């Protein structure tokens, strides 16, 4: 029975960046891809098979995220895609997920559907202000095209996606972390709940 | 060295029903008061002094305002709970409207509770909570609430409740409870009902308690 | 020479009704016949109820807020043929019955229309014919108070009945349908009826209208 | 005279929205004298800054958005001057001196003001002078979006200094001062210059105002 932890919000608010420092917290990095006891999914590694919004629920594979999570809790083995957000290709090699006992599924329509909604045990949302997720995302984009095709994209397909789709999903969370990754008294909470998972008590 | 937990939010946004609920599911009940572990402060108990304004009937007080709260004596009671000593906080009677006498003697314990609207609107009293709570209940809810609670636990009627809150409730929270919301590191959306976040603090507070 | 369609939209207990009202009398129109401005509800055009729905709303598990609860067709007829100068015959809601009576209210074409409506700006294609469209905010529980006095005092309700179907159905319906249209306002007007310097913002404008 | 006082945040679109407002009505195209209708902007009343201040303005660490680096005396007195008809002359500010230029702008009494700024709801004395108040509410991710490219173009700036004064300074300063003066607006108009209906709205006002 792997312990499954939504973690949702808007782009830019740290939820990549929360889950990479509970997994390093709690030295996941160091232990080998088999004996992974806390892995960490990202909802960018189900888009569809491929002017056009990719922060729309449609944009993403709804049923291979779900048949993905579902054989998971399971206890299957599972290979998940790998997505580039330079090219919009999904490479053909596979990342090999084993039996964890904790899983975090990250992602800016976590939870947009009910069947995802109902798997996930604990319910996370990163709550970051609009203005400085757009700060953040900025500052992302180039460094990982053009600044005024970056805030053309955001105006007119980022954020309404998160207003219709994502802002109304935050009220299926169980907790709020407000600020992202600096919040370390949050990420210690969530930290010290997986380990004493793990433990058992 | 106790840890300080402030829980913050709105009224009837559930801090008193939460708090209440964390000592209870680490079984502070059966616990003599004497021998708790984790203790619970309401902001409630250190409202100041009162003669003020003696009409509260004719004209209303605005106890939602921080000046109506002892920011002094709330400073000087945790600090003396985080230095280890042992602190008696003042009873009060909300229709009375005076402090009694009599003093509730509180021991020092490992883990306190301090739920209160204003609870981290005070820099000095902030940073004396190693984790701050915050309990986000939307502004009708809250209100349905505590109108469904004023009736029942109070003998108000509806008039008054409506008026009073709006008068001085409603705007107290957007100009002193509202911008307190940022200080806050973990935020419960929905208050007491939120299971797994109550689960999940009454875990922090039992690894806390073995060391 | 069209009908100048004015949408006014916001949550329950706004005070979109009272500012519609306020405007009409403030230009002194409320003469069916001869008026120039007329006041169209939202609550004109409620479904008819079938027999489980009937029965689901005297248990009182029935979303009137919802937007399946209202007929967009007939809402979107009417006010498409309002904007080609037409008469429209507007439906008179038995609540008893929960269908429409056979007596119709006979609106003559008029210069300014205003549709009030908490899902005025929900259709895109009932949005679109609107002119101007105008957005009372008021906050959520200062709205919320306004309707349990509403309800207790002109209508005599239970207190936690109302509550119960507050948070239930009309809370919900609100927050779902009703604020994501909010975006589409052209001038947004707060705390509702009390607010005379926007009131006589828009009696003025209507005054123009008319005089031009 | 009409005074009208015009707030919002940063990068809303109240400059846009006076400067579109003057245009529609012919004040562009008359004589300075006769104009009839002016803006007035509280960039023009920043305080002259202390040694002190200024030598945190030099370190960057000046907040410009704060209430207490606006000239609030002055402010109030200009604004009084211009309700009894008085001429009066209003300042030249130097941003980089951060003083006062000896050359000012003499404004003639005109029948309606406009007084855009981010805090001009702030003061109780200044609200009161105003007979309209009109708050410019944009989406804070959209107005930092047209601050960003409006402060690569206008200025040399890199873009991490923009997003790190952005968040220090105006963010904070918005939140704290200029969003709970929103409650005072009569009126409010979404999404700035581009909302056409609302300028229209207002440039009507004004000219049922020119002609009493
Ligand atoms: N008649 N009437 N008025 C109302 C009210 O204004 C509207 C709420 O949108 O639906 C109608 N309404 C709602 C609930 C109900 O139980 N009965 C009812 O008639």
């Amino acid at each position: 029975e792997p312990f499954l932890i939504g973690v949702s919000g808007g782009t830019a608010s740290g939820k990549s960046s929360v889950c990479a420092k509970i997994v390093q917290l709690l030295g996941q990095n160091e232990v080998d891809y088999r004996q992974k006891q806390v892995v960490i999914l990202s909802q960018d590694s189900f888009y569809r098979v491929l002017q056009f919004n990719f922060d729309h629920p449609d944009a993403f594979d709804n049923e291979l995220i779900l048949k993905t999570l579902k054989e998971i809790t399971e206890g299957k083995t599972v290979q998940i895609p790998v997505y580039d957000f330079v090219s919009h290709s999904r490479k053909e090699e596979t990342v090999t997920v084993y039996p964890a006992d904790v899983v975090l599924f990250e992602g800016i329509l976590a939870f947009y559907s009910q069947e995802v909604r109902d798997l996930f045990q604990m319910k996370l949302f990163v709550d970051t202000d609009a203005d400085t997720r757009l700060s953040r995302r900025v500052l992302r984009d180039i460094s990982e095209r053009d600044l005024e095709q970056i805030l053309s994209q955001y105006i007119t397909f980022v954020k309404p996606a998160f207003e219709e789709f994502c802002l109304p999903t935050k009220k299926y969370a169980d907790v709020i972390i407000p600020r992202g990754a600096d919040n370390l008294v949050a990420i210690n909470l969530i930290v010290q709940h997986i380990q004493d998972i793990l433990n058992g008590g």
